[PDB]
């Protein structure tokens, strides 16, 4: 019955709080929060490898992928453990997040504690942008805000 | 051969970067970094329970103590897993940290990843302070800066 949390922060107006809960071992992780300061639309929403924030979101590393799969979307079999796809900002720059992934984990093989959550500038083509990059980051662009995923009460 | 890192930040001028390395499982954790913005002198230096930073350093919780023991110094048998004692700011407000604890861990029973590192306003009486509070928090005072301990490369 583990829970985690993450405070997203960046140079920009982008900022938010995201919550993680995984009622059962191995079970799904419910992900929910709110983010403001985003352009209206879709933004790449990924768990990168390191909880390193010494050089800002830059130092977070690549998508978190214990598995050396290519990029992809949440529902894709070939995907990074950390591709949570995209989040949607309404007309008031507010993305209201409610996700439920079964690849990520708050414990065990794909534990994401101590790692960084990043919301990207533009959307994640899920690997359908027709160029090498689309198969790497799904062409997400600059990292607007991040935060180390820490253990909540 | 696991490594971790933490970026300390607070409302004040206090800020810094702290590094964790634990070459062997169960082995000691080498702790080192620099902190600036501190009054010259000694400051309480503790790992608190939660990587929750939603309400700033406030939301970090109590000293991290899986043990349910009494507060104390790093060199005590009776101490919290997270009492790293104190750090020392020179005449230029710079504390240069080099510690080596064997109670904390980057893996296993006393894992501290996903948790918050806090440097306090005043010093940690080490329990030798004369009042119950001394033996709850070594009377450290307001929390000047913190950061969730994340996984480094």
């Amino acid at each position: 019955a583990t829970k985690a949390v993450c405070v997203l922060k960046g140079d920009g107006p982008v900022q938010g709080i995201i919550n993680f809960e995984q009622k059962e071992s191995n079970g799904p992780v419910k992900v929910w929060g709110s983010i403001k300061g985003l352009t209206e639309g879709l933004h790449g929403f990924h768990v990168h490898e390191f909880g390193d924030n010494t050089a800002g979101c830059t130092s977070a590393g690549p998508h978190f992928n214990p598995l050396s799969r290519k990029h992809g979307g949440p529902k894709d079999e070939e995907r990074h453990v950390g591709d949570l796809g995209n989040v949607t900002a309404d007309k008031d720059a507010v993305a209201d997040v409610s996700i439920e992934d079964s690849v990520i984990s708050l414990s065990g093989d794909h534990c994401i504690i101590g790692r960084t959550l990043v919301v990207h500038e533009k959307a994640d083509d899920l690997g359908k942008g027709g160029n090498e990059e689309s198969t790497k980051t799904g062409n997400a662009g600059s990292r607007l805000a991040c935060g180390v995923i820490g253990i909540a009460q």
